[PDB]
């Protein structure tokens, strides 16, 4: 199968008066290429695609496909809903429009059944000719892909190719490689981006590479290579921000760091979402003094 | 406070070659008139309303209209969303539109804050004249509409006017009335429609209505008039076929024992939701047969 590897981020999207600001959004996509990320994702969870517009997710996966020419960084573009028919036509928009695959989040809200998953997942793979990341997510969706469902469609479906697991269950990790060696499981949980890699994952869908993009990209091609050490102290290193990065909602934390550091012009963010508490706030400003920020 | 309580139903969506049954839907809603129900909740959860697109949401919501007025069954319209500008606008529809209150779903997948939430329903709430149920249903959204946060938005807003409460907590249902008595909690479990009744709830919003609405009604009617032995009565017989209508995810049993009952002419959900297992079909088909479906 064609692959998305590597050192990947989960991009914000930065908004003034209400609009996705599609230039602070372009500058902090060309800061993670020169940080050595090698994949971006727009429109994830991280992304708020839940209050962007369908025509605005559409815009998103533009601004990033035309900010990554002529560059080896690839753009895994968020394309899923609850909906197949929406997932398959945002599918079919990324294929059109140039990205090189699409990541599709299991549906959220209406608990389909392994077999549902299955279908859901089936006609959005035979939808376009590019490859496509699941993505499993049970405590913000209400459902789990579970392991079975997973290996069956990376096994049938030739462009599904892996999934990216933000379930804190390790378990399901080792039961993944140890039965279908061959898919690229992908960390979407950054405080545990080590031992995912050091069991046979190959790459990481971050949040804290928005704020840490050199930090997160060396630890995943320090353990691509088997440098084992060198990746786990990098993550430990990381594991305070990390985990503050989730003292409240993802993305309300790593919206609030990058302000804070001064790499977005506003703290907005599209309402139920919204700014933190003062205190964890306060938690986040102390957390972030100490590691190094890049700038642009 | 202006409130819409009594015995409800989440009624479910028929399809007909990938589309609305629009003539099947005003023959379902009729049914439940004629069988003591006190108002229909279009597009829920049971109506499949994340794979509605916007327009079939509001053309369900203006058959329960049509089909209700001129008698004494009102209308509590489906009109949630994960975004709160999507929110804003169904809610606006629906009153424009005759709905006689909303039913309005705690943001899934993108996990608010209390803060977020209440925002949420306070911009909600101030853009309709309008009753406005919350409805707390944690195991599909991943969040948990608080107490204290479901007491604020009741004091604060003048329409907001309780919660349909789907977390099977009883203790949560103690903790509401005990500190805010005023407030009407609504039944979203049918399982336990009768405990929360006998706590002083005050109504139901129903998935087993749809196969067996002169049971539900009864068994609300009863407890609303204090006969708690009878309304207990009711509540254990429907035991069996209220577990059984959750083998898989709502509204896949419902939809299954309608088919089966004939009261649908097909089987047709629109994906990621499919048909049970056969397994589950036969268990949903054994069960129905102990109770007595209303025809037409
Ligand atoms: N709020 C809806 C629509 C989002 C459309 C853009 N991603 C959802 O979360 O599915
Ligand atoms: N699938 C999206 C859009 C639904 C629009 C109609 N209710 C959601 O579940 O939020
Ligand atoms: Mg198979
Ligand atoms: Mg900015
Ligand atoms: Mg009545």
């Amino acid at each position: 199968k064609n692959i998305i590897i590597g050192a990947m981020t989960a991009l914000i999207t930065p908004f003034k008066n209400g609009k996705v600001d599609e230039q602070s959004y372009a500058r902090l996509i060309k800061r993670q290429i020169e940080n050595g990320i090698d994949a971006v994702v727009p429109v994830g969870t991280t992304g708020e695609s839940a209050t962007l517009t369908h025509e605005e997710n559409r815009t998103c996966i533009e601004i990033a496909v035309e900010t990554c020419k002529g560059t080896k960084v690839k753009v895994l573009a968020g394309a899923g809903s609850n909906a197949t028919h929406e997932a398959v036509g945002l599918a079919k928009f990324a294929k059109e429009h140039g990205a090189d695959g699409i990541l599709s989040v299991a549906p959220y809200y209406n608990k389909p059944t392994q077999q549902g998953l299955y279908e859901h997942y089936k006609a959005i793979a035979q939808s376009v000719d590019i490859p496509v990341l699941l993505y499993n997510v049970p405590g913000r969706t209400g459902c789990e892909i579970s392991t079975d469902t997973i290996i069956k469609l990376f096994r049938d479906c030739e462009n599904i190719y892996g999934v990216k697991e933000a379930s804190g269950n390790i378990d399901k990790c080792v039961d993944l490689l140890a039965h279908e060696p061959r898919m690229m499981l992908i960390s979407g949980e950054d405080a545990i981006n080590y031992p995912i890699l050091s069991n046979g994952g190959k790459g990481v869908i971050s949040v804290t590479s928005n704020l840490l993009p050199d930090m997160i990209s060396a630890l995943t091609h320090f353990a691509l290579d088997e440098n084992y050490k060198e990746a786990k102290k990098i993550n430990d290193e990381l594991y305070n921000i990390n985990k503050i990065l989730f003292c409240e909602s993802n993305p309300i934390p790593i919206k609030t760091a990058m302000y804070l550091a001064g790499l977005i012009e506003s703290l907005e963010f599209r309402l139920p979402l919204c700014s933190p508490s003062k205190e964890n706030f306060a938690k986040i400003e102390e957390v972030m003094k100490k590691y190094k920020i890049k700038g642009f």
